[PDB]
């Protein structure tokens, strides 16, 4: 399991949302795919 569900979010890599599932999938999505993903 390289990287965690967090790490998928933390990386901004919606593609690797696979670590997260269900609510956490769509949550990691909603962060990673956010236009302002770590955008100041």
């Amino acid at each position: 399991d390289p990287m965690t569900c967090e790490q998928a979010m933390a990386s901004c890599e919606h593609t690797m949302c696979g670590y997260c599932q269900g609510p956490l999938y769509m949550t990691c999505i909603g962060i990673t795919t956010d236009p302002e993903c770590g955008l100041p």
